[PDB]
């Protein structure tokens, strides 16, 4: 509705910024370079990859029609991490910390 622009700017200026500032954001900032990381199965398992810079550019470029498409992308980024890796892997514990912060930020999103 009329608050969609309000919610998308919150996702860009608060949610994305605060996740990026988090010490654990580094491995999620750019697409996984599966050649450099020697992960030849990564993009066979992860058919719908997502990363913070892709979300950042989609927000800047007004790619989203509503904030829910953006939330879906964040959700996919976290879910993909838990899918490819094992419970308890370092990257999974990093993602879980970021997801916890993400859900706090969502709980404070304006209802204007």
């Amino acid at each position: 509705g009329a608050a969609s622009t309000n919610q998308l700017q919150y996702l860009q200026k608060v949610v994305l910024k605060d996740l990026w500032k988090h010490s654990f954001s580094w491995p999620f900032q750019r697409p996984v370079d599966a050649v450099k990381l020697q992960l030849p199965d990564y993009y066979t398992i992860i058919k719908n990859p997502m990363d913070l810079n892709t979300i950042k550019k989609r927000l800047e470029n007004k790619y989203y029609a509503k904030a829910s498409e953006c939330i879906e992308d964040f959700n996919t980024m976290f879910s993909n991490c838990y899918l490819y890796n094992k419970p308890g892997d370092d990257i999974v514990l990093m993602a879980q910390a970021l997801e916890k912060l993400f859900m706090q930020k969502l709980s404070q999103m304006p209802q204007e």
